[PDB]
């Protein structure tokens, strides 16, 4: 679990959003297994702006933040899963680290700020869902 908290703005992983989550919502993209809600309070995350290739994210299975090297967000095959049929999940960027399904939502950041969050995983891979295209977030 976990999520993104920008301006007025819940960034979460679409197959985890709850019941207020859809009932404040603002935008949601299955083919990119990501969710936008709007909250009440203002957020502290700043979303980065930048092609950074590196960067550190957190992996709630072992209580640490680990840094990566990630590949440029494009579209991934993602097996069939519980939460979505095959398919191509797009704005997705793999790297090399441990990821359980529960580690979905672990924010990864570089030195701009947040870059993704946590939306796949498995055998040593760790895939993220990119959010710096998401120019939206920054305003209204
Ligand atoms: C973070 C992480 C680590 C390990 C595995 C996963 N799984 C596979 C998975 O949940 N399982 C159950 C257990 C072992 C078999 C497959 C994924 O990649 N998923 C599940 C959630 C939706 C994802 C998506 N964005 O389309 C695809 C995730
Ligand atoms: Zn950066």
């Amino acid at each position: 679990s976990g999520a993104i908290y920008v301006g007025n703005y819940r960034v979460v992983n679409r197959h985890l959003a709850t019941h207020n989550d859809w009932a404040n919502l603002v935008w949601e993209d299955s083919s990119r297994d990501l969710l936008v809600s709007s909250t009440t309070a203002q957020g502290c995350d700043t979303i980065a702006r930048c092609d950074c290739q590196t960067g550190v994210y957190y992996c709630s299975s072992r209580r640490k933040h680990y840094p990566v090297s990630f590949s440029k967000p494009s579209l991934i095959f993602v097996e069939a899963s519980e939460y979505y049929p095959a398919r191509y999940q797009s704005h997705l960027m793999l790297a090399v680290g441990h990821s359980e399904p529960g580690d979905c939502g672990g924010i990864l950041r570089c030195q701009h700020g947040v870059v993704g969050i946590v939306s796949t995983g498995g055998n040593g891979l760790v895939g993220f869902a990119d959010v710096r295209d998401l120019l939206w977030l920054d305003e209204e």
